[PDB]
């Protein structure tokens, strides 16, 4: 199966900049599907807890500050390819170097003590499965149909 | 005390055709803030919860099946006359009425034997109080500042 | 019997200055089906025809030379109520007086001879018939299902 | 004489929230010409000779306060009855009331110890012409074609 | 001359979807001109006619169901090198693969029997011109001026 | 300080078809802030006095017609790194070339005498601070903050 699912973060930025909807309507217009989304508030622990490969980095204690400032939205997208897809279009983890047409490509630039880039993306299949069990539990992701489900089948 | 907060019901016909962040972009531009949200799919008892002033009405399990039919996105907005704001925004009832700007005017038209019109808004303090009660915990609600939230402030 | 079928005309003003995409758009996004649609450059004998109850008007050569000045798009919607629905999307006949968030709200506001107002839509279903005969052959027009159809089945 | 201009200013609470393209746009692709335009900072003095006729309302110090609070972008719109347009596409003063689909009805509803609603329109060709007299001098207004001009000639 | 024409097929699932208006709204933004327009319903005939270079391949069965599944809407695409500008702004032929900000990038990716991909694009000046003589007749394509055509001419 | 600013001229075509709103709004978005912005009519003299480096170029008479044909609107425009930024935002200097995404991509194509690119950015440091300086007196240039400016604070 091609379809897989992946953990995307609208960080701190995007919230208080009012670019939830923006950035959610880039998914859905791609045909990719929420299965699971709510806004937290991350706490240490958990920041750091997803952030763990990045423990031992002299930029972490900035990265947690950041992805902690304020409450977030944490989503399921669901899709053929949707990790690397996903990936593709968030853009270069430093927003500066993003190209126009990516998230972070049209709405990321400046940065405090982390790099705040706009949203946050599972860059493997491995990490996209530890994260999403991270942020939900199975009872808030859902199967149910978007609108043109029905024309992708693969005949009878 | 104008600050009020109101609850909206993102409601099946809009997830499935992928006009949530269409939606939740147009409460953002207006300057109101989103201090609780999550995708959760509703069961027959807490819709007609949501929906007990209707179950007296012709209509009212082809509203329940219809709220129920797939995962919703519900949210608290919170901002100056936010009840009132959001229920200008949204517009009449049976979306061929609303008008064109209102987001059941721009969004809605099409029917089953529920009236559908993309979205659920609160219609006064009193009743988003309780429509809040029924999908969040005050955990699942958030104080934080928007970026012009100082603009305002003093 | 709710479904319906109107004839729209993006006008030479909305050809020539590249709105024809945003017109369609606003259609689709409501939930309004194309079931038919093509460029043409309509004549003086045809433009007559569509526009024949106003030959008795002062204004009635200037409005064909405007419907004939450069090619035009007719299209049929499908759809709930479509008749007054794209009418209400439309808005005002003068453009200036149009409510912003229609069709000749945002988009129109200067004239010629002609008041340029974007977009015709038909006044009545049986407006409707008579101008979607004047434009098409029932080959033309199709029926399909749209994505989000099968939700307002059943 | 129906071609007319109007005074808008892009007030300090759209220029903080980075809408000045957004409201910018709405008038180019309703027609209107910008014909002058500058990013300017006003002081108290100029800010009430603006705001003359409000010198006596209990609100006047906030006004001042609130258009003087950071840089405006001031401008010159050129149309065909542009100053009620550019006031129909404004929408009510206070930003709640606006109705979707106008520029303060869109963006417009936190306020401060002053209404604050986005811009600023001119409300008479007296008023407009006082008050681009105010902003301008005649070398920072233009006359250029727009790229549609030659379609309503003639 | 610089200006040439090329021809552009909303395929099935951009009118499903209900993105006719988006696709050709990108197109009369870049400045490109429609001379030709109609939406029609390709029968099997005109679409292995159409894609008869891939009549020997492997996917045409399920690429003729494809384009053949519901109304599209044919045009003809006029401006200065037209057939390159057009396909660089459709991207990849699969929509995963195609970059954010293109046509495909920004609206494809699900994929049936056959990589459903928003558009088709002539691929060159040749093929440019047999398409559009297959799906238009000379007294289907117009012309007239854009409002800022006068803007472009030659210096006196 | 990695924050700089770079002059933004919407060239002739860009104003004729109205495009003025919609090139600030993805500076804007980008997180770029407007320090300096007015509407002129650039005269011969100070045409090719910026680009006074296409003196002794072929094309450079057809670029003097161009810039000065209409109005235009110059502005200042403030970010991290927003010369190289606004340099990646404007694309390809040849609008045929220039990516979909970024703004000669999107909006630019058809040429007259002069490759008409919908904008003009500065394309380094040294030219940002001359050409600002050629359009902008400092009694034109302000300080002020952004709404989300506070975020973005170096900690403590
Ligand atoms: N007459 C009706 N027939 C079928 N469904 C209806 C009817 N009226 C309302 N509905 C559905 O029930 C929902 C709630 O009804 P009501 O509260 O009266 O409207 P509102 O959502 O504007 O407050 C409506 O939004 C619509 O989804
Ligand atoms: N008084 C007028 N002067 C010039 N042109 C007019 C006038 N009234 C209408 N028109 C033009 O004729 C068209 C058809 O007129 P009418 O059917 O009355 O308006 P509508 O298009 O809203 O149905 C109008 O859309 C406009 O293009
Ligand atoms: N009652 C009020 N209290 C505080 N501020 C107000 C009040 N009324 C108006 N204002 C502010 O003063 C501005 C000018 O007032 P007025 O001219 O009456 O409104 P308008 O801008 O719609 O013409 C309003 O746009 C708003 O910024
Ligand atoms: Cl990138
Ligand atoms: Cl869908
Ligand atoms: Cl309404
Ligand atoms: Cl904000
Ligand atoms: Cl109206
Ligand atoms: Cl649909
Ligand atoms: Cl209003
Ligand atoms: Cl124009
Ligand atoms: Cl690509
Ligand atoms: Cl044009
Ligand atoms: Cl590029
Ligand atoms: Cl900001
Ligand atoms: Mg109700
Ligand atoms: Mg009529
Ligand atoms: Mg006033």
């Amino acid at each position: 199966s091609e379809t897989e699912r992946t953990l995307v973060i609208i960080k701190p930025d995007a919230v208080v900049r009012g670019l939830i909807g923006e950035i959610i309507s880039r998914f859905e217009k791609k045909g990719l599907k929420i299965v699971g989304m709510k806004m937290i508030w991350i706490d240490r622990e958990l920041a750091e807890k997803h952030y763990e490969e990045h423990r031992e980095k002299p930029f972490f204690k900035a990265l947690i500050d950041y992805i902690t400032k304020t409450p977030v939205v944490v989503m399921v997208l669901e899709g053929r390819y949707a990790v690397e897809v996903v990936r593709k279009m968030a853009g270069a983890t430093d927003p500066k170097d993003a190209a126009p047409g990516t998230i972070r490509g049209d709405f990321g630039l400046e940065v405090s003590d982390a790099i705040c880039n706009v949203i946050h993306a599972s860059d493997s299949k491995e990490s996209a499965e530890r994260e999403i069990s991270l942020f939900f539990k199975p009872e808030e992701l859902f199967e149910y149909p978007r609108a043109a489900d029905w024309f992708y089948k693969k005949g009878i």
